[PDB]
């Protein structure tokens, strides 16, 4: 699609058997999701944004279908008030910003 | 411009007599720029991101020439590490997410 930004760029994602809406984000290097029960081993890692830093669980090689497009990447899980799809996955579904 | 996301989407902006480089961000509702010198009255505002809540000086009606396109809007100035061009100006330069 072509998503104008008059409203938050939200899309449906399917990850670990669950359905969630996530923000398409060019200002996020990483994908960070709300806490869910995602199966597997996870290294600790910490990220920053405004306000500070949060501790997240790094899950790597997770498959996630963003708008029907599938991708596999690292997904950080942690206390975030919105789920975020960052550039590490946005490049796999072929996403470009245009103006 | 068509901008792929392998690299951070940074574009140059000319704001208040000064040259800056900022992040084109579809995950920011607002525009938040590094603490800088800008003329005007401001009102305190507070924004939230991950990790927490920063207090910022809110400015309305500031002209920003983003990637050599002009636009006028509210600009927040405060303790960020990267300047962000959020959706309140991204829609003025006509920007779209495309996949
Ligand atoms: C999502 C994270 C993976 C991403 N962080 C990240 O990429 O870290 C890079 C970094 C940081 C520090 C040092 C070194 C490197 C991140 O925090 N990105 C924000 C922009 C940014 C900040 C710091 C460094 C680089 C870039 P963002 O993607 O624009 C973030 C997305 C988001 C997170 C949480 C909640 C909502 C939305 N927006 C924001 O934080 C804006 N907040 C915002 O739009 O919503 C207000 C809100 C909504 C809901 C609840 C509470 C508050 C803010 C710029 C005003």
């Amino acid at each position: 699609p072509q998503i104008t930004l008059w409203q938050r760029p939200l899309v449906t994602i399917k990850i670990g058997g669950q359905l969630k809406e996530a923000l398409l984000d060019t200002g996020a290097d990483d994908t960070v999701l709300e806490e869910m029960s995602l199966p597997g081993r996870w290294k600790p890692k910490m990220i920053g944004g405004i306000g500070g830093f949060i501790k997240v669980r790094q899950y790597d090689q997770i498959l996630i279908e963003i708008c029907g497009h599938k991708a596999i990447g690292t997904v950080l899980v942690g206390p975030t008030p919105v789920n975020i799809i960052g550039r590490n996955l946005l490049t796999q579904i072929g996403c470009t910003l245009n103006f």
